[PDB]
């Protein structure tokens, strides 16, 4: 007769990190200029 | 005697990774308007 | 009736997905100083 089955495998390893996000969004358009001479 | 069982099982396959770090921020905006006289 | 060998190792888990995006940029330069009307 058969022996029983074989203990089951062993778990794999963690899958990696993920890549980086997208660079963020440009800023916002900067403050008026001094007003002239 | 008895032959040897069946191969165990195939192990659970790794947890899936985790998901990235946020980017870098995004450029400095553009220039204001140029002042008034 | 000796055990089974043991199964094979699982597969590794898949890549993570990619992060957020990165933060909005921050304002922008002054403006030019008004023209000599």
């Amino acid at each position: 007769p058969i022996g029983p089955p074989g203990p089951r495998g062993n778990r794999g390893e963690r899958g990696s990190e993920g890549s980086p996000g997208h660079p963020g969004m440009p800023g916002p358009p900067g403050p008026p200029g001094a007003p002239g001479p």
